[PDB]
């Protein structure tokens, strides 16, 4: 017989029903199983018939692998499923969300409370389009980005995820989607999927919903706001991603008033799906259906019902696969997952692989494998961290010289701190390993590297990470560039209640700052204690977490460009206040959303 599914000149809808006609339950169940690579074998993926395989942060076939393993990685599991009875191609997802950060050799852009502050949503697009030729370069056809949380308090762990406090800046961000999945057409209807070819990738928004309205930023937990609250904040990034067809949303492992987003069928079938007419795929967070239930994973059965029955549709196991269809088999087999849920969810996951051209282009492209880390590439995070930069203070009093911009050429410069020469430090979490690392991890430009770049051929440039009071007053130094902050962490690791920075890092700065005039760069992934930062520098400089690409901050601190960026964040006066947004009836911030001071360029 002809197949119509087979067909690539047919209409999605006629290929997904045609396909969806043809499956077993085995391999409709397969199809909403998500495993991650760890656990994949050829056998397990044909076996099981897999609709998915993911790499959780720092899942990758070696330490150093080039764009071309990842692809031999990646077809090697496709060639598995393509094998199968109805050679359904399995789609591979990973976070890619500062760049193919998981990838040694990737660009890595500005992660997005610093996108926030540049208030430029095309830049952002253009991050989106550099992001999907490099996660195509490794084989890899959807990454898990956007997240879209509106933080409502820094000190949640994923503040730096979160484009801005203020969901308008977050809205406005959403123009990352048809960076990663190419422009959708004029005729386009609101909530559909899209993914313009083998070029882009599938994106996904998250979490759903609420992710960034927890109490007191404690990861995970629950968010207590009534409707009217959860729809001016946290939801309306959402209406926008459907409007630009984002072809997947994750759901939060939060809770909303004390109901498990994994569980609420009111939200994520009767709002996303029903209201906001999402046509796309629902895929759970990673175990986040055992999660539903105290103790995790007590009652697995229990969280496959709750979890399918609310309405997703891909479950990211990602490990215990055989229990996870097992469970969900009986279930339908003993009625009480009907067949039509099945039959949507699977629907839905087809609906995003015919689409996006999975069907055509199931194998990896080898000239795509030299788009990783390309330079143009480089030079675009580089834009974007340098517009990141927000310049809190440029001089002690309203009557010092400005310190900013500093000369290229004087006799003898120091830079120092924790932070200057630490690539890991500036990258933060989601570096090649999932909470991010230290030092040398990847392919990158430190700030003390930068520096050396900038300079002129006549300056001295001494480094030294933690120098005395003593070093720095008798060695002849014209100014200093000292950079201090946070570690790299992710979710519930970079919860943090008090948010000082770690020793040391106040003490080098009063040293250096003490004997020669100072500019402090602060790397950090939300604000933090400040004000004796502040006290003891000359000039001091938000720069969040810019990415591998450090000439962006030299770029700002020697004139090549004047400083733009503005605070996406309340500055807090101390953690007491906390939670404390823009438009708060009691409002007593150190510096408002907004707040940014200037340079023109030399
Ligand atoms: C304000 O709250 C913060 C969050 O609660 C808190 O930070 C956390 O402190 C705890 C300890 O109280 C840390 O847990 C331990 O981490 C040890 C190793 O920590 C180093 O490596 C990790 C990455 O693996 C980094 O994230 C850490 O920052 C730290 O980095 C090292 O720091 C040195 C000093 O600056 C540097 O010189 C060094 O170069 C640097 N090394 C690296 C690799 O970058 C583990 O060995 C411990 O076992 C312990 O781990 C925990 O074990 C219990 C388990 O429940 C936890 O899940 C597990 O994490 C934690 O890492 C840290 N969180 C961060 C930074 O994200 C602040 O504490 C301050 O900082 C810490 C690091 C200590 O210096 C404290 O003495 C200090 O108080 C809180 N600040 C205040 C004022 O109270
Ligand atoms: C010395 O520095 C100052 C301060 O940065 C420069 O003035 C700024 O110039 C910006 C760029 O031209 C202005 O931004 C624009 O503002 C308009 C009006 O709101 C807006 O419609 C534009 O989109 C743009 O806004 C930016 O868009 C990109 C975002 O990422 C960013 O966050 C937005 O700010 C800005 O308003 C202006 N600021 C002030 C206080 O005047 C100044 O640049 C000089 O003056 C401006 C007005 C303009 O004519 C420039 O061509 C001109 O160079 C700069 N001086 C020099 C000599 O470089
Ligand atoms: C929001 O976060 C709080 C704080 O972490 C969560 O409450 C905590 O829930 C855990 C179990 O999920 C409790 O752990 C248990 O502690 C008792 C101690 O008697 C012990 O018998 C158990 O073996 C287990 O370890 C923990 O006590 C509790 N913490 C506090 C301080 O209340 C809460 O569940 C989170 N809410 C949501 C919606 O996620
Ligand atoms: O990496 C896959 C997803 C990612 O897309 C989500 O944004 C994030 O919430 C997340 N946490 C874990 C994860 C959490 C705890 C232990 C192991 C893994 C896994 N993931």
């Amino acid at each position: 017989d002809y197949v119509l599914y087979k067909d690539a000149t047919k209409p999605v809808e006629d290929r997904v029903a045609d396909l969806l006609g043809r499956m077993t339950l085995a391999e409709k169940i397969g199809q909403m199983t998500q495993i991650e690579r760890l656990v994949a074998t050829p056998d397990v993926l044909r076996d099981n018939f897999i609709g998915s395989l993911l790499s959780g942060g720092g899942s990758v076939p070696r330490k150093g692998a080039t764009a071309k393993e990842w692809q031999d990685m990646v077809d090697g599991f496709q060639k598995a499923c393509m094998s199968t009875r109805l050679g359904i191609p399995m789609i591979y997802g990973i976070d890619a969300v500062h760049g193919q950060n998981n990838v040694y050799g990737a660009t890595i852009f500005p992660h997005n409370v610093g996108l926030g502050a540049t208030r430029d949503p095309y830049l952002v697009k253009r991050i989106g389009e550099a992001t999907a030729l490099e996660v195509r370069a490794t084989g890899i056809q959807y990454a898990f980005a956007p997240c879209i949380a509106v933080c409502r308090d820094p000190r949640w762990g994923r503040c730096y995820e979160s484009y801005s406090e203020d969901r308008r800046i977050v809205q406005s961000m959403t123009e990352l989607i048809p960076g990663l999945q190419g422009d959708v057409p004029k005729d386009f209807t609101s909530g559909m999927p899209f993914v313009a070819g083998k070029n882009k990738v599938a994106a996904c928004a998250k979490h759903f919903v609420g992710d960034g309205g927890t109490v007191d930023g404690i990861n995970e937990n629950n968010t207590i706001i009534n409707r009217e609250g959860l729809m001016n904040i946290h939801m309306p990034a959402y209406k926008n991603a459907m409007d630009k067809g984002v072809s997947t949303v994750m759901i939060s492992y939060s809770s909303w008033n004390g109901v498990k987003m994994h569980a609420n069928q009111d939200l994520v079938t009767g709002y996303l799906k029903d209201t906001l007419k999402f046509k796309g795929f629902v895929i759970s967070d990673w175990e986040g259906i055992d999660r539903i239930t105290t103790p995790a994973g007590s009652d697995y059965s229990y969280s496959v019902k709750a979890s399918i029955l609310a309405g997703l549709d891909m479950i990211m196991v990602p490990n215990k696969y055989q229990q996870f269809i097992s469970i969900l088999t009986g279930h339908v087999n003993g009625g009480v997952i009907p067949m039509s849920r099945i039959d949507d969810a699977v629907t839905r996951i087809l609906r995003v692989k015919f689409t996006m051209g999975l069907f055509e282009n199931p194998y990896a492209d080898p000239a795509m494998a030299e788009q990783l880390g390309k330079q143009e590439h480089r030079d675009l995070a580089r834009e974007a961290a340098r517009k990141s930069l927000v310049l809190l203070k440029n001089g002690k009093t309203s009557t010092d010289a400005p310190l900013l911009p500093l000369p290229k050429k004087a006799p003898k410069i120091l830079v120092a701190g924790s932070h200057a020469d630490n690539l890991g430090y500036q990258c933060g979490g989601w570096t090649i390993e999932w909470q991010g690392d230290t030092g040398r991890t990847t392919v990158g430009t430190t700030i003390l590297e930068a520096v050396k770049a900038a300079v002129d051929p006549s300056t001295v440039v001494v480094f030294a990470e933690n120098p005395d009071a003593e070093f720095v007053k008798s060695g002849g130094f014209s100014y200093a560039i000292v950079a201090v902050g946070e570690h790299p962490y992710t979710e519930t690791k970079g919860d943090n209640l008090n948010l000082t920075i770690p020793e040391p890092g106040l003490s080098t700065v009063q040293a250096v700052c003490g004997g020669v005039r100072c500019a402090t760069v602060l790397i950090s992934g939300r604000p933090v204690v400040v004000q004796p930062l502040l006290a003891a520098s000359d000039a001091l400089v938000a720069a969040w977490l810019p990415g591998s690409e450090g000439q962006g901050v030299t770029d700002a601190l020697f004139g090549d460009f004047g400083f733009t960026g503005r605070l996406p964040r309340t500055w807090f006066k101390s953690v007491d206040q906390l939670p404390m947004n823009v438009g708060d009836a009691h409002y007593d911030p150190l510096f408002r959303l907004g707040y940014g001071l200037t340079t023109n360029a030399t």
